[PDB]
């Protein structure tokens, strides 16, 4: 019973994208077992952001995933010690967004500390011109490599009727000893990250659902 | 109609991988509406293949996808003219495989003509040492870009307990005038590609099932 | 006297870029010791080319390099059997070009056979719109890997006052027994590829100079 | 004359590489006109470093570049305000090193502030096993893109007689208003970074030389 049906979240984020320094703080809630969560993010320095917050949204919670088919849950097994994630996202028009995150549990409150370095976003591109309209839903590929949980994803940024593709390369590291966890095998995480509200490039509300599953396609003989 | 619920397939492939010339021929069949098919392939020049056939298997059939949710079918709509596909697969240990394909229809035989270039596969990697154990199931991301259907994918090659990750960049081009197609929107194609039999690095048997669908995840308002 | 002060060149090139099939032929000559050479190219099929021939110029001659500082010449030592090259070129705006080449010798004719596959060039980019204006000079990084000579390069495509960057990944394979060659160590090859004339996307003249060298920077102790 | 034939350097570095947090501090001196400089680095937190310092070494000085051929010096023209640099470095065996740097001037001392995030370096690979033997010399490609100086590079990390290849993507931003500089054209920067001394994987001496120049190769008419 270390995680509850209803969890509080506090997030601190600091970074630079294309030389622009910013800091963000967020508060949220969700059901880790139902795989649902929302969050409110304030830009506290470098407002207004001169780039689409869409690139920061996936930096903002892997404890909140509905696990199907008895798939071992790397993230929840990691408490009370918690876990980190590190990701590089390559954008097909040239942006590169690297982030390192820390997850901790204090009573009922998950604590997120994120560092974000963004480089070579094209000045004319939809990130730096803030023309994006959110993410399509996605499916992460999750597999083990010596007690590290690995992530790969293809994500599509809405740019009117066009889609800008980026590529996620993620490592999830337990702060619990490897020998104390059941590692999952290869599996999938459906993720749907929605921006519900935004104001003056300084305030954002997010909503995310996540489900760990195997392929629904049957395997032949 | 034009496509029957039972189709035959003839494949001709020519290519070079790390300087090793090979030709293949396939004979196959499938229910294009059910999204199921199978294929026997003979390596007719350069057998025994000095690398894992696993890299060529996804070069061997996008007419055979079960479409859910009234998703327009780019492929089936393209007949009688048919379509081409072109792909680059990047392997995270350095291998690149580029292939162009032509799909034609005579009677109730789909004809595939495939050209393949493999470059910079590492000598001691599992493709060139032929130590792969087939593919995980996958989910392609499919989206229009002005008459062109685009595909992106993360696939996972089995190398024992480890997974070798590769990235698909696909373009699908109709030979029907773009005025005469209903383009789909952004969607996913589940793909499970199985190797049922291999012999002497010369004879292979493939089976594949594909479903076009939306995300299983509900959208909040 | 296998390789003369004056050598003739003949090239055969076949390929497809974004669906467009074409063949080209080249006739050339050079001094392979001076590292200078030229080539006339005619599109024999698929003329007029609907993309910049700029992407095909680097597929048109590594026998022609001035070697400084007693650097072992992998290419010249390969005769009479000769050598192959395989290259994938990734453009920062989405294009991939993959190519395999065979180089053989008969008397004083070098015979080039090239297969090219181009994928996912953006419809709106300078290559498919044919708005490029040739290559900056370049320096290739060349280093051995177990009998194979590897090449890495950043090249810059002129687009008025902008530069479209692409990345070369090249493997040079001798058809001569490894043990008959002195493999060079790590070194650079300065290449300047110039397009002297073009005519209705059908006829092209190239000149190229290549120099193999060490860094011109002193090493400290 | 803010800039003289002898300047001093102080560097602060903070980062995480594969989840290992560290800090370093640098003390150096140089002749920014002759393009020569040296730095002493102490690992001040998270010593002993459990990865190759060689990956941080190019995070430790673009003010120190001898400009030939009257090429405009973006770096020198950007004082007193100074400049930033942001780089992502992709290693062909999976590692990514993103970095943001601030360069300031306080009298005769250049002040470097570096944030570093490294993700997804292979546990088995020579970086996390600390088995690299320094860098080959390099040639950076430098070119303007509307007030930003872009850099691209291929660099080779020594691993015995093997070379591990990485790819630099750099943007240099003046903190001086863009319109107050003469932007250079496309040019090259020769860089030779040497580690002269290491101790206890907590103390390191770097020497570097840099020359800005055009191609050594002549242009035909």
């Amino acid at each position: 019973g270390l995680l509850k049906e209803s969890m509080r979240i506090k997030m601190y984020m600091e970074g630079t994208v294309n030389g622009h320094y910013f800091k963000c703080e967020g508060e949220g809630d969700g059901n880790p077992f139902a795989g649902t969560q929302s969050m409110r993010i304030h830009v506290t320095e470098g407002a207004p952001l001169p780039f689409a917050f869409d690139i920061l949204a996936p930096c903002c919670s892997r404890t909140f995933v509905h696990h199907t088919a008895e798939i071992p849950d790397f993230f929840k097994q990691s408490f009370p010690e918690g876990f980190t994630w590190e990701r590089t996202t390559t954008y097909e028009d040239g942006g590169i967004l690297t982030a390192h995150q820390d997850t901790s549990l204090e009573g009922n409150c998950l604590i997120y500390k994120v560092k974000v370095l963004g480089t070579n976003f094209p000045a004319d591109g939809p990130v730096m011109k803030n023309k994006s309209g959110g993410w399509e839903p996605s499916t992460e590929v999750v597999y083990p490599e010596n007690g590290v949980l690995c992530g790969r994803n293809v994500m599509a940024l809405k740019v009117g009727d066009r889609r800008l593709i980026c590529h996620h390369y993620t490592s999830y590291r337990s702060k619990k000893a490897v020998r104390a966890l059941t590692m999952p095998g290869f599996h999938f995480t459906d993720i749907r990250l929605q921006m519900l509200r935004k104001e003056k490039d300084e305030y954002f509300e997010l909503y995310e659902a996540s489900v760990a599953r195997y392929s629904d396609l049957p395997e032949k003989a």
